[PDB]
């Protein structure tokens, strides 16, 4: 099938250090060191749950894509899910053909250095969905 | 005691049939029939992504535990993540000993027929977390 695995659940957090330490030292998760991603305006910590990852995100620089989310959601919150696709270009053409209003039109290189597209919550799906080339 | 896999990401949706059909017929996901869970005050559709599932949730009756979420988030939204643990009782005692204010006291039987506990976003972790016995 075109649609694949859940690659990550992304959580925006107001304190990346504290969030990472909670998963690591309270819950006993496998947690990475923080990685700055300046191109993407965030810092990330990866929580490896074995089957998938949680990405803990915090703004990096004054123009972060998640800065506005953290003003609304001061305690942090679930920000998006990311599901893999076998072929992102075939997937974009298909979704364009289906004429869905949530499609974000332009394929960009995402935080993993692979092409992605975002579907906003505009067709009953209920969540921001990042689709990433597998 | 030891933390395990992500069992599900739960999404609250204002229209369960519309959300299910989006995943199935727009994204090409494997999607269950809607299952009412009256004891838990919701109806669920399971989206099987192979590595984990999405549980799409809609209120069933008046005092649904997600009814209040759906008033705040009219388009619906990510409601919780569920992570497995090998021993729910051990985890509850460990968490009670760590004195974390996110801990929700009562072990209940969840929709999967397994004991669960919830931790709220009160300790820098960013999301509602359900822990469920493996
Ligand atoms: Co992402
Ligand atoms: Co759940």
């Amino acid at each position: 099938s075109m649609l694949g695995r859940l690659n990550h659940v992304a959580i925006a957090v107001p304190d990346l250090e504290k969030a990472a330490a909670f998963y690591k030292n309270i819950l006993g998760a496998q947690v990475s060191e923080a990685v700055p991603l300046p191109e993407h305006g965030v810092s990330v910590v990866f929580v490896n749950l074995g089957n998938t990852k949680m990405e803990l995100l915090h703004p990096l620089g004054l123009d972060s894509p998640i800065a506005g989310f953290l003003q609304k959601n001061k305690a942090g919150g679930m920000h998006h899910i990311c599901i893999e696709v076998d072929n992102i270009n075939a997937a974009v053409m298909d979704l364009k053909k289906k004429k869905i209003r949530s499609l974000s039109e332009e394929v960009k290189i995402g935080a993993h250095g692979k092409p992605v597209i975002f579907l906003h919550p505009k067709d009953c799906g209920g969540v921001l969905v990042e689709l990433e080339q597998a």
